[PDB]
């Protein structure tokens, strides 16, 4: 039994069944004995009766068992595109080894498309993209365009493990999610795991009937791990999800930056689709390449930033030298501070004074927040996303500030430069129909866009943007640069 | 007992004596009852008999302990230059609280010097520094100037502990120890701890006599620890060393970057010197913003460093279009990318042919190195310091070659980029004397500066300057920049 209460703990590894658009034998470590086998192993290959305790020459042939054991000379699975076997029968094979334990998946030979030719047209298309989001906004263009799937997003994955659709090409008809947040509970931590050594992740049909192995559990009491096998089946709360929202079809490219799962280019398609083994190659090397060349661009956005600051602080230093009163300088320019971090509001408490610019706490609530900072700050840069997990009386102004980044500006006084951020619901971009619901199934209507995001909202209530390592670090070289000049004058 | 078999696990926060250029008093967490006492408290405070038992409020009176209470409203010693006792003498006082006990250490006041005004004019001479190295040379020489002692060093710690000697300012007399290294072992962990929890410490007398703590241990078998005490006396194992070297007296200014001890600011004296409170309040200060401006220079050089690389790549990728043949240009071009990452030598290893550029392995062992890169690699930048701990036949050519870094040039093809490094030894700018001996004692000449540096070469023979952070960020960089290209071209 699997339901809502567990799904967090599925061994999705080991489901014991694998999708019906191929076949599987598992054999031991040197490919000598068939250990296990899919039921559907007779219909495909065309063999008689139980093929386990047979040797592999016997079930599959000398001829082409030679070729698979020179193939597996780390975790990778190997591609052999349009193999024979005895009677003639081409097959397309994935031949990989997991845990001592030889897994080769065959489905129907396809030889009319080249990976290379594929992946280099759409390389090349992205390659000369100069940002982020020119990068992220025509991938899912393209990959459209090319597969042919009814629908196309970008995931991205926040701090919290949430999700946010950043981009997304589809079919008119289809309603948008485009700007939409799910929950970190959406997609498990062994699903996390999964997406982080697969590359690719195909689901050829949520309604087909799925094939289980023979024996599900061996003698030493052992499941057969399908972690990295092509044909594992798909949870069956997923199945409901995707069948809820009108999706037989998916593949998802997982997104890889700085050793880290970045989000998915997820496809969906409305009729059941298989991409045959030479699309999934040259898909599988654009992803690869599509987060080569968004690490590279995350980094130059970070140096971009980061130099803006120092100049911008540089300008300011400049200023600070010709002007002697420098409280009078910082009431007229601390205004201009919000162009380093990213906020809905900054302000300026000097000499027990406070000027504020923008969506900042109201006027009478500011010395409370003043008198904390003091307490907690100890001279350094102090932040949060959550106001009133600090100070509870904080709750009935955080539809204007939820978050807070505090730079002391003097090493003896408790002077401070205040930058905030509104609550992440007011900042929202939502390009979905608040009208359109869904069929529900056993599971009930959690499986629905509509809950996951109802369920985001609630998670996220009375909290801010999260302050990004980027923004600690500009906050920490203006602490530097304002402490600096404020004991110069003195 | 404490001998060079121990001495690295010396318990050195709990040594039972302080210097005798004070007094200490330790009382209850509420400062009503003295637990413990230093003996020459007697003499400085001028009081007769025992203090132990005896209320704070009559040893020392009403009227001062009163004060002294209000100082203590986080483990951070509070400065009271100049507070009067009972009979009228002026004492300097450092009061903390640490393990809910309260530490009182007095010394003979000084009320001719201002703390705020030394620091400004130090610090403004330090504040318009454009590079890390014209901040490290000044200072040393600033430091000596200001507070008169023999020698200023600047010790910087590398990834392995060691430190190296990266500035000197010192009497003409003195012998040089600038550009020379010292092992890890040199400043056991408990010494690197305490560094971190104290800006300042002080010796005033290396040969001074060490007054005890009464009790050394109290009632439940504890000892007082002394970690946020100035009077805390030194190791006699450090004690030997200084002696050894002929040094007095010594104040170390610790170097925190990035909440990480960088290294220290030492000050050795030939003769005793202590230094008022007030002076050391100042010194303190300037320490907190050297550390403040070195850490922003690093900062800006990082940030330089990644932006010439990314400009290099743009350069190559504009040539690499015009250009049809894309090995050919690699050849002709392959030793610009030493500008990239700091090398003693750079080559390429393509389609099985080799072309090398400065300090490489020799001609023959190349094919070796090329099939090990193309095991360990698995497509991802691959690099050592210590060649010879991979390959023991690299032993034979560490002078040239004691470290690699692989980048590959092919996504498809086991093609490389390979940069090299010297052994460490090899680029030594040591500017010391080998004609000048050192005097041992009871623990023999592994107290010395001699011997010190003859361990730290023995420790780092048949390795190269190990490859940084930044290194590595720009080999991941141009990993991308060139397997991207290489795509393009078929
Ligand atoms: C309690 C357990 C649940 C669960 C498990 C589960 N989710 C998996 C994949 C997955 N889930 C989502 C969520 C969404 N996809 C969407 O397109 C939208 C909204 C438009 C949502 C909210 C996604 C995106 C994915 C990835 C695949 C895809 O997007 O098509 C898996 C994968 C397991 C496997 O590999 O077999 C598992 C398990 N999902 C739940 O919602 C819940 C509650
Ligand atoms: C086995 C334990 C040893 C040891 C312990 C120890 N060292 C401490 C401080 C310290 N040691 C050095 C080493 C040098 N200073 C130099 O100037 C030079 C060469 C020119 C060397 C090699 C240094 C620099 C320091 C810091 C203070 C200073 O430099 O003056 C301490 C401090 C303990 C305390 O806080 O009381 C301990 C303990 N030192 C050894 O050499 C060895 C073997």
């Amino acid at each position: 039994h699997v339901d809502l209460t567990n799904c967090d703990r599925e061994p999705i590894h080991i489901p014991g069944y694998i999708q019906p658009h191929g076949c599987l034998i598992a054999c031991d470590n040197a490919m000598r004995m068939v250990l296990r086998h899919s039921e559907n192993c007779g219909e495909l290959l065309g063999l008689e009766g139980d093929l386990n305790g047979r040797t592999a020459e016997d079930v599959l042939g000398k001829r082409l068992v030679h070729d698979l054991r020179n193939a597996l000379t780390t975790t990778r699975p190997a591609m052999l595109p349009a193999m024979e076997t005895s009677d003639g029968r081409s097959f397309d094979i994935s031949l990989h080894r997991y845990k001592s334990t030889t897994i080769i998946e065959f489905e129907p030979s396809d030889s009319d498309t080249q990976p290379l030719g594929t992946a280099r047209k759409m390389v090349d298309r992205i390659r000369e993209a100069d940002s982020v989001e020119s990068l992220i906004s025509r991938t899912t263009r393209l990959v459209k365009a090319t597969l042919g799937y009814d629908r196309v997003l970008i995931y991205r994955f926040e701090e919290d493990g949430a999700g946010k659709v950043v981009s997304e090409a589809k079919q008119p008809e289809l309603e948008s999610f485009l700007g939409q947040y799910f929950p970190a509970s959406d997609i498990p931590q062994q699903a996390r795991a999964l997406y982080l050594k697969n590359t690719l992740r195909i689901i050829s049909d949520a309604s087909g009937t799925p094939i289980p192995v023979l024996p599900a559990v061996d003698v030493s009491g052992e499941p057969l791990d399908l972690s990295y096998a092509h044909l594992r089946n798909f949870s069956p709360i997923h199945c409901e999800y995707l069948r809820n929202m009108g999706v037989a079809a998916s593949m998802s490219i997982s997104v890889i930056v700085d050793d880290a799962l970045w989000g998915l280019i997820v496809c969906h398609h409305c009729s059941p689709r298989v991409l045959s083994m030479p699309v999934r190659i040259a898909a599988a090397m654009f992803g690869e390449f599509f987060s080569m060349f968004l690490q590279v661009l995350k980094q130059k956005r970070r140096l971009d930033t980061i130099n803006h600051a120092h100049a911008a602080l540089d300008r300011f230093l400049r200023l600070a030298a010709h002007r002697a009163n420098l409280e009078e300088l910082l009431v007229d320019s601390f205004q201009d501070f919000a162009r380093l971090i990213p906020c809905d509001g900054v302000g300026l408490w000097v000499g027990n004074n406070w000027h504020g610019h923008g969506a900042t706490p109201p006027h009478d609530a500011i010395p409370r927040l003043a008198r904390f900072v003091a307490s907690v700050s100890e001279g350094r840069v102090w932040a949060t996303h959550a106001l009133s997990q600090a100070i509870p009386e904080a709750e009935i102004y955080a539809d204007t500030a939820a978050g807070m980044l505090a730079i002391p500006i003097s090493q003896v006084k408790s002077d401070y430069l205040l930058f905030f951020r509104k609550e992440i619901v007011q900042n929202l971009n939502w390009a979905g129909n608040p009208e359109k619901s869904y069929e529900t199934g056993p599971m009930g209507d959690r499986l629905t866009p509509r809950k996951s995001f109802a369920i985001w909202k609630e998670s996220v209530r009375l909290q801010a943007q999260p302050w990004s390592e980027a923004d600690r670090e500009i906050a920490e070289t203006a602490r530097i640069a304002l402490v600096g000049v404020a004991f110069h004058h003195s």
